């Protein structure tokens, strides 16, 4: 067999059926003779590429494949790569090589030193030393992305490897299993679940990797159990537990005094598939407050060593999640109860309050709906405004890297096609990856893209107002007309100007066969 | 409080009293008013300052804390690094930087890059942004070098900072407790226990993180009560079995062929705290015969991710041992019957059979001896030969990089007083890391050093004939008089240069209050 | 033609005859069949190896070839690399890697993420993507070390390369001729000619990069045209300018404060071939004082954009050295008089003044002695005390690493067999690459060592009084007999415990035919 035909046998083994891609020169002789049981799904800028890709792992929750031209590409990809690093996505990243005659004399797209291009955004990084290596290499590629704890690799192939003979022993890699599904040992679980047992005020603070491990219903029963209020961690890049739930408590502020300010009383607190913790704004002050043991579960080495207080415990979340919930005594305290509704922001007849979106996208959406958000300045208000109550109902680009919503918004649908995906995008960030759109046309991949058109980069303008900076350069963005960027690509588009028409657009959008644009025009 | 003052507390607070070093200006800052609970441990040279505390780790299976000379001395340390990763040592090396004020000029020792000097020899290599990080730094290093799999890290400190204020809130670090102690969750647990139940012949391969575990002994219950074959997997690091033991079977040949021959006809091989496999010399053929299949529990996910056949769980080494031992049944298939004693092999009343020497060291030593191996053309017969019933037995540089045992021999004999430790180094290895006499000498630690005297690199020579390699220069290395390096370096010294002589130079040896070197006249 | 037979022609046909190396497994394969017309210099540890080398290149002013064993050996060099990067040596440094069959299991010996390892004191970092690649590689390796800046370059190479098929097409490798002798265009260096015959009160520093290029001649004649005073400027690796010269006044001091105060008063100050500066301690001040205008020659441009201050001009350092020595006018101003001797210092019948020691050797030694300098307390002293006409006359580490000088002494006096090598080490330093000895014993190479033996790590006793720094440990090495390690490797060893032995020791290692060490008693 070639290294070709041994290699998609090995992905076909291993679960991958779909390569997400760009194509160039130095990956024609990878992309030839394409499978038929295969999908290949074109965007139009490594951005995207990677976008949907990352998209569709973190909602498939399984590894998703990439392939992308040599060098350029992979450099166009590199911001969506540093949001998969953040949110511990299983992505394999692939690039072409020229030809191993041609690379020493640096022909046009070489890929030069090609594993330290993508450093220091990848577990793994790598190319083979002789075309017979390249369907191990992918195999260590494979386990490299998936193991815990999950992240994006990078294999580079010289594109005349693919023809060339596949060791026969290659076989042994098509079924090997490897497992992380690991949990603290019994002596010391016993300890911890002694301790938080003993907890007279126990708080949980949830992140991302809860979502990632569909641990979500087991850390509702853990909750349920402790009687204990529940937070998400900050920066949330996921949503790991049902907002209405009467335990949560919502997204926790991104500063280290407003963390332990919040934390103060509770003298347990359990930090689940979190870094400990994703701070973002200055806001110096005490880690936690006399009084307050902090204890985190990971399954992220990197995360239990730079966590500033508390212990850690690295393991698979939804191991730990599955025995913490199901060990722990039912606590005789009484139920938290649940935060009240949000109030109703007054709104006329003209720009729309970003309130008032997510209040109507709450009410029309189905309850099984898919929020993206990339509006930066009214992130605490969804959070607050949008009922998710079910696993894998929110993503927000997990290292501040605009440019994710869009195409994740279209991976995350093909991903869940019964589940539909509502992208709530800033006139801003949806520059970065406008490009996306194409690939949601093309393959009709029903996404709804709701732009909220405010003519400014507005959480840069209220940063700048809190520095007190004065004369800050380039924070408009006046002069873009979304419907016509839509029409460009081939999405059906409408525009919102107030909440007639929202209601109006959205029940439109809603009802239609393809993926659709709405740009609304919000309050400045 | 300084952060000198808040370093070192951290560091006591960690468990680390202990600082293996050769000292520069980059350092005394950081070494000054060095505290009188920890004890300063010197070497001439930091291939030797870091064998030394390599083999202090492995033995003690703790951290141990290394400060290096800059660059420089971080650079002529690297060799001993790439040994330490290969046996997961958890070593914390720090090195001095210069004064932030004179870094950009590039001030002699200035260590440029430094983070990037180390790689790839490093689980996590950082330089601080600001001197109040310092603290919060080192227990970043201190646990990256913890967690399973365990390794070194690197952390570079510019001199300035060590008398700056310490942020008071880094009183967070100081009691953080760190677990990475973890095992395959019940239900795939079971599973595998089931598989192990049910083969019909079974066989175990153990490799060095069993040592470093102290897994060994639940090792010999899971192979009784299995009644399975025990292998150690090849270019063992470490001894993880005793080798006396009925169910020992020796130490595997690293060839691919070689291994999957010998185990041909076990349906079931179960790989305990190994790479899959660490292989040395070219021998292709099979990785597995038809009709075995492997399973591997390994601590490192790079072990997971590469090895060519198999299934694999990464895990806790520790953690898996225990819980294996005890949850499978007791086989009704009869126990395996212990190998036969090897041959004496014919002496005259000449120079040294290596089979002499170590059958007379079996016949001599203390039951629990701790030998340490750099005499590369000898090590099957070692293992042969050297009935080793306890665990932390055996030490071999786990990279193959020499200058190892000599400095590592005075480690572990720190880190064991009570067990004296025998390093059996050829002529040619000897020399790599010499100076590291004077540190046995100057502390008194009580290493006996058997220098093992053929004139030659044995094991080049005997590659040379398989490659039926012609002119190879640089193989003889005449002229080394090792009594009086060792009078150089203030350690007695003796010489055998026949059996007679062996056996009194080893009587002395062994009630010597001191280390002491025996050069050993053997066979070319 | 194989891939070895046209890498040998290719090394022959580019000047290389010399083979530094100490051999491993996967260097067996380049080194068999070892061609008639090369040499092969063994040492027995890679920091020995690569001093050699060092020492050999940079008194040869050609390349030098070294060939190490995989990723131990090179990463035991890497202390030798960061002096090599300082002193823009040309080495190029080769290590075998694992057959490509074995590379992706991590078989041992395979050097993994080969072209990291040396980094970030390499030029260039490589391993080829194929054999037929490996003699276009090795020409690059070639000439990234011979250009202008030189410096040192890493090639690794799998071991199944050399018996593979060489490209016919290599043979345009053999005879490249490579280029940077460039210098300043007609236009602008006649600006700067101007300004220089325009200066009322001109100086001139000169740094190791004059004395590479054997520019030392050219600058006497610029500092006699100009009537200019010349130092050297700080941390110097070499002598770029005869010590006893009218216009010589000595080693600048490595402080910023110190050399803007030197500098006062000289209103242009024309730097050649050094950084901007080299400076050591703390000595905060202006890096200028008013009314100096500073003018750099550089070969590098790393150094010309680091300089905090003046202009600069990238070039190479004989072409302008012999350009501006032609051009400048004769100056009508005074030639500076000669530095007076320095003062005799009062010694008694007992242990040695350095000082005492320099009078001495400067007294015996012949007038083309070349020095090397490895007592790093006594520096200046040695600066001040030996007259050195000649270019190639001293070598000092030149990133401050200890173990440069013995092996180095060794490489120089290979270089130059007609000049009397003489290296002077302390007792702390000569431990470094104490096993060098063998190589000199062993190739008969007759450089004499003067091991300085104070029983203290002088310079970092001084530097903790600077600190006014308490219990600092591990700064003192009592207890070292050099005689016996003399012994130990082979080499003639004598004793000098006071002036009368001293004189006698010199004059017996002057007139002996092999290597000589002398252990001189010298005042703590
Ligand atoms: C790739 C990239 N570029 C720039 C930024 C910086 N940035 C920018 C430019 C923001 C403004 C986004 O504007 P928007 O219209 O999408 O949303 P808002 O008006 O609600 O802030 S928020 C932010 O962090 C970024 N995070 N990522
Ligand atoms: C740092 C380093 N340098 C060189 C080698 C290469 N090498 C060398 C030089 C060997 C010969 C050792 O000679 P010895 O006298 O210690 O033992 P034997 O005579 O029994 O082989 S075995 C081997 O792998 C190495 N492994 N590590
Ligand atoms: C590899 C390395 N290790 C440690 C040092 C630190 N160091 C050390 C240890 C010095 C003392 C040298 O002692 P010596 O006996 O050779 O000479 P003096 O007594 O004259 O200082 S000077 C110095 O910078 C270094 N520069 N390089
Ligand atoms: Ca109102
Ligand atoms: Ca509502
Ligand atoms: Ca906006
Ligand atoms: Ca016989
Ligand atoms: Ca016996
Ligand atoms: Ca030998
Ligand atoms: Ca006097
Ligand atoms: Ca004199
Ligand atoms: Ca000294
Ligand atoms: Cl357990
Ligand atoms: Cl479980
Ligand atoms: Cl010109
Ligand atoms: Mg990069
Ligand atoms: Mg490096």
């Amino acid at each position: 067999a070639s290294v070709h035909g041994t290699t998609y046998e090995l992905l076909r083994r291993q679960g991958i059926d779909t390569v997400f891609g760009n194509p160039g020169s130095n990956e024609l002789p990878f992309l030839k003779d394409f499978p038929e049981d295969f999908r290949y799904i074109l965007a139009l800028q490594e951005a995207c590429v990677v976008g949907i890709a990352d998209g569709y792992a973190q909602a498939s929750r399984k590894p998703a494949f990439i392939n992308l031209a040599s060098a350029a590409g992979t450099g166009n990809a590199m911001g969506a790569l540093s949001n998969a690093w953040n949110s511990h996505s299983p992505l394999i990243v692939t690039a072409g090589q020229q030809t191993r005659a041609m690379i020493g004399v640096e022909a046009l797209l070489t890929n030069v030193d090609a594993a330290n291009l993508p450093r220091p955004l990848v577990k793994w990084s790598y190319e083979p030393a002789s075309a017979a290596e390249v369907p191990h290499a992918m195999s260590r590629a494979i386990h490299m992305a998936s193991m815990a704890p999950q992240g994006p690799v990078y294999l580079s192939v010289p594109y005349d490897d693919w023809d060339k003979d596949a060791d026969p022993q290659s076989h042994h890699l098509f079924d090997r299993h490897v497992s992380s599904s690991v949990r603290l040992n019994d002596q010391d679980l016993d300890i911890l679940v002694k301790a938080l047992n003993s907890a007279s005020n126990p708080a949980i603070v949830l992140g991302p990797d809860v979502d990632a491990a569909n641990a979500n219903a087991d850390c509702v029963m853990l909750a349920e159990r402790l009687k204990a209020p529940v937070w998400v961690a900050p920066s949330a890049p996921r949503c790991p537990f049902p907002t209405r739930h009467p335990c949560f408590r919502g997204l926790m502020p991104a500063g280290i005094a407003a963390i332990s300010q919040l934390l103060e009383g509770h003298d347990v607190v359990l930090v689940i598939g979190a870094p400990v913790f994703r701070y973002h704004q200055y806001d110096p002050g005490q880690y936690l407050k006399p009084g307050t043991r902090l204890i985190s579960v990971t399954c992220d080495p990197l995360e239990a060593a730079r966590a500033p207080m508390g212990d850690a415990i690295v393991a698979d979340i939804g191991a730990m999640a599955s025995a913490l919930a199901n060990l722990v005594e039912e606590s005789s305290r009484q139920l938290p109860t649940a935060a009240p509704e949000p109030a109703k922001v007054d709104q006329d007849a003209g720009r729309l309050h970003p309130e008032t979106v997510f209040d109507t996208l709450n009410d029309m959406a189905p309850e099984n709906a898919i929020y993206l958000n990339e509006s930066t300045s009214t992130t605490a208000q969804m959070w607050q405004r949008l009922n998710m109550r079910n696993p894998g109902s929110y993503y927000f680009c997990a290292a501040g890297g605009l440019g994710f919503a869009l195409p994740a918004a279209i991976g995350v649908q093909l991903a869940e096609p019964e589940r539909q995906v509502i992208a709530v995008i800033g006139d801003g960030s949806a520059n970065y990856s406008i490009s996306a759109l194409w690939t949601a046309a093309q393959y009709n991949i029903p996404t709804i893209f709701v732009i909220m058109n405010n003519g400014t980069y507005g959480a840069l303008r209220w940063f700048a107002g809190v520095l007190e900076a004065e004369n800050v350069p380039g924070l408009d963005v006046p002069g873009i007309d979304f419907r016509a960027l839509a029409k460009g690509y081939g999405v059906q588009a409408l525009k919102a100007d107030n909440l007639e028409q929202l209601k109006g657009s959205l029940q439109e959008a809603l009802s239609a066969k393809g993926p659709v644009l709405i740009e609304v025009s919000t309050v400045s």
